[PDB]
DNA sequence: CTGGATCCA
DNA sequence: CTGGATCCA
């Protein structure tokens, strides 16, 4: 376990060295998910979500992510979830790393941002609209619904949901 | 899991025909025997084994949720590694030797994709289900589709469903 | 080629 | 709710 102050400061450290093969990740595409972003006062990991600009990528970004400077073991490794337990200060923690395309930005990240129970309210509600939301986009009957979106904000209330901020989620 | 010639894995079948079964709410229930089909590498009858895969033909689709979860070998020692209503790996003891057994579920309108599917090998398999993929089709244990949507065929055997497919039926033993 | 059990996210 | 990685069938 970590406290926010913890998994923020780690963010911190990782913002500028994440790379992957030597290519060196902007932290402009790093966004922090998961308990932190909802600023729970204890945290069980850090989970980080980065943006990929292009769809070719996928197969080599988490596969090959370089964090320079830190000690670390990968326990499970894909395109899209990788987990890592980093060697931090003496001690080990747990770091979730997930990807999304430029287009899907603002679905994962409030997919990724939860909690569970206020996503399964918000995705069980979809369904008899015929809809069907998660963390790649949004489809009606097995087709991409393109919406003039770029924010999570955006998403939220162009789905029709009432827009609350991460800490009052639930 | 250990090795074992077909004559072996025949044997071990004919034992488990007759001592299958399963609980369903507290009521314990025989399988029959006609519902049992070897596949595998013993349907195709290689000379060595390395488990014996049995497929199971369940009459009625409420069942699924209690068969393989459920099962009951009357009369042998076993621990399973893992089970969920579709797979179910066994750890038979037999004859103070350790072999592996496999076994898979079918609902009765499934049986020849499945019997199918699990009879194999592998490298066959694919031949055929990427040429059918080229004709925008999909294959599966579960039966034949065209764009997420069931094709019904009017088939009741595998040898049907082989040569209603539009391919060459070979017996189990000449497939590769 | 295609999918199942497990155990996560 | 909805889907990912792994190790299998
Ligand atoms: N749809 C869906 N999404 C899920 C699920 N579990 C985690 N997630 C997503 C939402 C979470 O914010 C994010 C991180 O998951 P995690 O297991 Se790490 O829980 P998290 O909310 O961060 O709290 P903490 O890590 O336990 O402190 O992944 C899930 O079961 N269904
Ligand atoms: N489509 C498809 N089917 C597969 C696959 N692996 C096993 N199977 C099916 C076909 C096999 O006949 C059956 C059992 O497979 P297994 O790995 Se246990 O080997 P098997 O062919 O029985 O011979 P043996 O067990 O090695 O002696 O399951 C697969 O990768 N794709
Ligand atoms: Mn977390
Ligand atoms: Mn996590
Ligand atoms: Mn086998
Ligand atoms: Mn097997």
């Amino acid at each position: 376990m970590l406290t926010l102050i913890q998994g923020k400061k780690i963010v911190n450290h990782l913002r500028s060295r994440l790379a992957f093969e030597l290519i060196k990740i902007l932290s402009k595409n790093i966004v922090a998910v998961g308990s932190l972003r909802r600023e729970e006062k204890m945290l069980n990991d850090v989970d980080l979500l980065i943006i990929v600009p292009e769809k070719k990528l996928l197969k080599h970004v988490l596969p090959n992510i370089r964090i320079k400077g830190l000690s670390f073991s990968v326990k499970v490794c894909g395109e899209r979830k990788c987990v890592l337990f980093i060697e931090w200060e003496k001690k080990t923690y747990q770091l979730d790393l997930f990807t999304a395309l430029a287009e899907e930005k603002p679905y994962a990240i409030f997919h990724f941002t939860g909690p569970v129970s206020y996503l399964i309210r918000i995705r069980a509600a979809l369904k008899k609209k015929n809809y069907k939301l998660n963390q790649y986009g949004l489809f009606k009957n097995q087709t991409l619904v393109p919406l003039k979106i770029t924010t999570e904000k955006e998403l939220i209330k162009e789905l029709g949901f009432t827009y609350r901020i991460p800490k009052k989620r639930l």
